[PDB]
């Protein structure tokens, strides 16, 4: 069905973007701004698989981005959880092979989600609510087909727009803004320490980037 | 007495040894190689206390290094204890009040020493007993007062000992080579994963190269 394929979209989706963006983050010998190397792996993570797999399902690839998705009213509350089991089976599953492929000397923390030092888990919060409002924002406006022409690639903006979320917030939560993508590496790295700030955070700021885009900038 | 000007000399001389050699780990705004001045940093720490209190206690500062001339037969059982004390509380000391100085945000893990991701306990154990074991040969060398003229600064000598330890094994270890050091962090974080690496480590390290000083390269 053009259900289960694009089920199997979601679970390989994020499976690559689990392997890769994680993959990118496993600094082996990157030094200072190594953040600029990771945000643009993300950020190009997405591009790409949006660009391979947003027609099969709109390349969510993020719970939270699904869940933005099922309050915009745009999925059935039965398709947005097969997305978000999908998603953390392909981020667990990318992360699983990233690890089998990585030298154990390499493959530090796996990539894990952690609050940077001082910064709470009230802040930690708010800053993954806006790293993922303002991509939330980003995807529904460049997905709503209500605008063409000067629009541009759409899978280079939701991309550049996550890149711009780890470009910021990488210093402080190690930029989630991704349930699925914090998740892979808490489980096997089997850490799951502030962890609830990657979900929180993600939907909570999810949620209000659908709200402010429908409700308000650009109702229906 | 000479003895309490002593274990208040390794008590100090230790709390600065944590505040300086641990205050310069608080990665900063460092970037790569940052190796480099962190091992100077404990280098020089040591090199300057053992200048101050070389004289008043010998400078150990270090539970291990007060081990190996325990073994060394060079300190009453009671003294090496009251040293390992000292060390301890100078050393939680010393990491307190750097915590105190230091922004929430800078003192990150407060320079823990953590088995660097892909090396094994027991190899996190070899490379502390080396660090250690030249540590304490170095030591054992330059103090040993039977060699004099073109020896030099003892306590540069002992010290660049100290950086040569941290520019190898801070790598693999974070270069503990000192109970201490890794002890105080620890406590104060409450983190003590792999932290018997760091005690066994050392100790041995210390021992062993107390007797290979003693007994063979240079016996009494
Ligand atoms: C490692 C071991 C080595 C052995 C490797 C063998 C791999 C077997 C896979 C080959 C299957 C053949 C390909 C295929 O056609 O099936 C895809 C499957 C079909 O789904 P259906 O809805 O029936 O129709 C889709 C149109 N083909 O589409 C799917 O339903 C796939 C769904 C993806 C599975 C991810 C789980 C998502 C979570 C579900 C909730
Ligand atoms: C095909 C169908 C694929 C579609 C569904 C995806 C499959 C989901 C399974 C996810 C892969 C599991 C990851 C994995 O194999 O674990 C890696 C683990 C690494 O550990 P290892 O190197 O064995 O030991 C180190 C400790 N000293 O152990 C390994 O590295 C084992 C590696 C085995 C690779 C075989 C891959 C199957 C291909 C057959 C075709
Ligand atoms: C707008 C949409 C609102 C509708 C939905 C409600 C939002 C639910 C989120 C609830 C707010 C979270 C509370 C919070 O921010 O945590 C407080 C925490 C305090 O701790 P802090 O002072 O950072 O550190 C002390 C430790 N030394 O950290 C903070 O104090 C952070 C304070 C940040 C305040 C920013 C508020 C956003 C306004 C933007 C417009
Ligand atoms: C139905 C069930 C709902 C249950 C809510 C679950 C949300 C998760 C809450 C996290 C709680 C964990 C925690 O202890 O954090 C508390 C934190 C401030 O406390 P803390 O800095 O930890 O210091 C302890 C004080 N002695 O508090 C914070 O500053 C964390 C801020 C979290 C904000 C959560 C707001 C609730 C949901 C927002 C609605 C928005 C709707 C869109
Ligand atoms: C704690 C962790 C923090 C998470 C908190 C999330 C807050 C983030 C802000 C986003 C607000 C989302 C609320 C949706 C509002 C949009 C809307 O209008 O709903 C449309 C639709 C209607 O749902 P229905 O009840 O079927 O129809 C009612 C009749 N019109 O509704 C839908 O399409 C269904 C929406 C899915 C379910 C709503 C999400 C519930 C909040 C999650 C908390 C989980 C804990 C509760 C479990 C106990
Ligand atoms: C902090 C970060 C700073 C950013 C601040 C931005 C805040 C975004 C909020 C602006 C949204 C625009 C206002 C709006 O119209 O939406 C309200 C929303 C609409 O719900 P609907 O049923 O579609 O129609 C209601 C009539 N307007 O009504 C709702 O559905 C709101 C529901 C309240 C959410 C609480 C969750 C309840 C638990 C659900 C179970
Ligand atoms: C913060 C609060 C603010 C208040 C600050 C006030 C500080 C009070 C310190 C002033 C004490 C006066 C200085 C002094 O003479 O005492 C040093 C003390 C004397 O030891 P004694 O062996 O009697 O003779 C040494 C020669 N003066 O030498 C000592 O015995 C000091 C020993 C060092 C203590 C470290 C504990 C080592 C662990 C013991 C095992
Ligand atoms: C003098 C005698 C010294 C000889 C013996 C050494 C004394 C051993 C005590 C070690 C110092 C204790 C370190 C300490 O004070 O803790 C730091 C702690 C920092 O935490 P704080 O900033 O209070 O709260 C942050 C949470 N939001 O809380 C603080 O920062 C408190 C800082 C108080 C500094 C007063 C120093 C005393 C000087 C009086 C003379
Ligand atoms: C000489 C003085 C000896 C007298 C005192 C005895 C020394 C007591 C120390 C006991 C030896 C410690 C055992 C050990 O090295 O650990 C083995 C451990 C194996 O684990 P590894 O293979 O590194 O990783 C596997 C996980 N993927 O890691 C290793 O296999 C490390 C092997 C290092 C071997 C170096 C032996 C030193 C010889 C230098 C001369
Ligand atoms: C009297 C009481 C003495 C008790 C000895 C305490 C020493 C500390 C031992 C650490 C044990 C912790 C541990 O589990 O590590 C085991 C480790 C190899 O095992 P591991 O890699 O953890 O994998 C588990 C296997 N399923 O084993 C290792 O490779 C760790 C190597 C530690 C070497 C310790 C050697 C004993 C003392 C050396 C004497 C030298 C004299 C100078
Ligand atoms: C497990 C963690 C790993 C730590 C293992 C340490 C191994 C490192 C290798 C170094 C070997 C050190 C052995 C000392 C040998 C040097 C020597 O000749 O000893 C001289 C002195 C004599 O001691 P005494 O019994 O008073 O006199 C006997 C009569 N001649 O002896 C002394 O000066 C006293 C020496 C202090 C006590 C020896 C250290 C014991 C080992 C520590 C393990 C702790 C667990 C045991 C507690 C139960
Ligand atoms: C791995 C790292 C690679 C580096 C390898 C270097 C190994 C260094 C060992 C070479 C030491 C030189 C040999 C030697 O003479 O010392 C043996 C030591 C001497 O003891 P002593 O009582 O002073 O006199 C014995 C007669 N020679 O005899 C001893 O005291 C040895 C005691 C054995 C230590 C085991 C701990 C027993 C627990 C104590 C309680």
């Amino acid at each position: 069905a053009s259900f289960w394929r694009a089920i199997f979209a979601e679970f390989f989706a994020t499976l690559f973007y689990v392997f890769f963006g994680l993959g990118a983050s496993l600094r082996w010998a990157p030094g200072p701004l190594h953040v600029l190397q990771v945000a643009l792996a993300f950020g190009l993570a997405l591009a790409t698989l949006v660009q391979a797999v947003g027609h099969i399902s709109g390349a969510h690839v993020n719970p939270a981005v699904t869940f933005a998705f099922l309050v915009g009213s745009q999925m059935s509350l039965l398709r947005a959880i097969c997305y978000v089991v999908a998603q953390l089976l392909g981020a667990v599953a990318g992360a699983a092979v990233l690890y089998s492929v990585t030298p154990p000397a390499v493959r530090g923390n796996l990539a894990l989600n952690t609050l940077h030092p001082g910064v709470s888990v009230g802040q930690a919060t708010i800053v993954e609510i806006f790293l993922t409002l303002q991509f939330v924002l980003c995807i529904f406006a460049t997905y709503d087909e209500r605008r063409n022409g000067r629009l541009g690639s759409v899978a280079l903006a939701v991309g550049f727009s996550l890149t711009l979320g780890h470009l910021f917030g990488m210093y402080y939560t190690g930029a989630g803004m991704n349930p699925a993508r914090s998740f892979a590496p808490a489980i096997l790295t089997r850490n799951f320490t502030n962890h609830w700030v990657y979900w929180v955070g993600p939907v909570i700021g999810a949620g209000l980037g659908s709200l402010l885009y429908d409700f308000l900038l650009f109702p229906r």
